């Protein structure tokens, strides 16, 4: 008896500093955390730069898809909110990279500033913004496509590791999305009127589409 699907994945443990912050993040309280959602749209609109720039030269690095945008996706039934972009998109080797593994000078510094006094607010300057998703998310869940490169699903709880596999799910174009598990307590980001006003106080210069899609899977057919 055949299995319908069988993928490998592999578990990578994180670099020490990472893992002290992400420690720090997802366990002290703080009372500015919807900034998550700013740091998170930022990065997005970064990668939306970098495959821009490239098509600048080279047209056909767009030929998995020209649109360049950012969705924000609510789902209260599985208490997620994603965000996708048609960014440039990582490959396995980026993900390990880039989520986990090397830590860059940014993660020891940030942790220094705060107990300096400055404010996590501040986290995007060090370069490390991402891992505020766990000021709201008790998981979160990369998946990521890069031109020329199969789909892969990063994931980590922050137990000290994450998770890199293949994704063969729903196929993207092209680009990234951050789906975020929300914490029980952080439900408020799933509301319409809580997503729209902070994209409206902290991302009104981000310069390209911002699109919510309210998600709910109808009766009998979750
Ligand atoms: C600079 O540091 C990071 C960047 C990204 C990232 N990279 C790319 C290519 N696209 C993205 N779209 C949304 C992202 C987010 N958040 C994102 C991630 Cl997932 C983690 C880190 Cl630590």
């Amino acid at each position: 008896d055949q299995p319908m699907e069988e993928e490998e994945v592999e578990t990578f443990a994180f670099q020490a500093e990472i893992a002290q912050l992400m420690s720090l993040i997802i366990n002290t309280f703080y009372s500015n955390k919807e900034i998550f959602l700013r740091e998170l749209i930022s990065n997005s609109s970064d990668a939306l730069d970098k495959i821009r720039y490239e098509s600048l030269t080279d047209p056909s690095k767009l030929d998995s898809g020209k649109e360049l945008h950012i969705n924000l996706i609510p789902n209260k039934q599985d208490r997620t909110l994603t965000i996708v972009d048609t960014g440039i998109g990582m490959t396995k080797a980026d993900l390990i990279n880039n989520l986990g593994t090397i830590a860059k000078s940014g993660t020891k510094a940030f942790m220094e500033a705060l107990q300096a006094g400055a404010d996590i607010s501040m986290i995007g300057q060090f370069g490390v913004g991402f891992y505020s998703a766990y000021l709201v998310a008790e998981k979160v869940t990369v998946i990521t496509k890069h031109n020329d490169d199969e789909q892969y699903a990063w994931e980590s709880s922050a137990g000290g590791s994450f998770t890199v596999r293949t994704d063969t799910g729903e196929p993207m174009g092209r680009g990234t999305k951050v789906i975020l598990h929300l914490k029980e307590d952080q439900t408020e980001y799933l509301e319409e009127r809580r997503i729209k006003e902070i994209v409206k106080k902290h991302s009104q210069f981000i310069g390209y589409p911002i699109t919510l899609f309210v998600e709910k899977e109808l009766e009998h057919h979750h």
